[PDB]
């Protein structure tokens, strides 16, 4: 399986292996929780976004960065250590950035790329777990 930059195959490879059969009886059922889990999350962002609470997003960030670094969803990752950062009030090169109207957005931007990435994922592991 060829994911491109979506898919660490080393870290991923390692979730194939608790299948027993062909019929990816263990992969399939954890990638789908991990979906649904991720799509609970964008939308308690997407909230956070509105009510701009940014260690809120900050977390959230952290919590779905962690997941996707388990599962080798690299893209996805990336995008919530951005929000994690920028929640914590901080520039990719670690100096503070003071507003919070700044932040925000560059967290919005991040969410999106986070959504469309899995969106992007969904589809690709739709068609390899058929």
């Amino acid at each position: 399986p060829d994911f491109g930059d979506h898919v660490d195959t080393s870290i991923f490879g390692q979730i194939l292996e608790m299948d027993e059969g062909d019929d990816h009886d263990f992969s399939a059922p954890l990638v789908l929780n991990f979906f649904e889990q991720a799509e609970e999350t964008f939308q308690k962002m997407e909230t956070a976004l509105n009510n701009k609470d940014l260690p809120e997003l900050s977390k959230l960030g952290e919590f779905l960065k962690g997941s996707s670094a388990t599962l080798g969803f690299t893209k996805i990752r990336d995008s919530c250590q951005l929000i994690q950062q920028y929640g914590h009030g901080l520039n990719v090169d670690g100096s503070s950035e003071p507003d919070e109207g700044v932040c925000l957005k560059k967290i919005a931007e991040a969410l999106a790329s986070a959504r469309v990435d899995t969106v992007a994922l969904h589809k690709m592991m739709r068609e390899f777990f058929e």
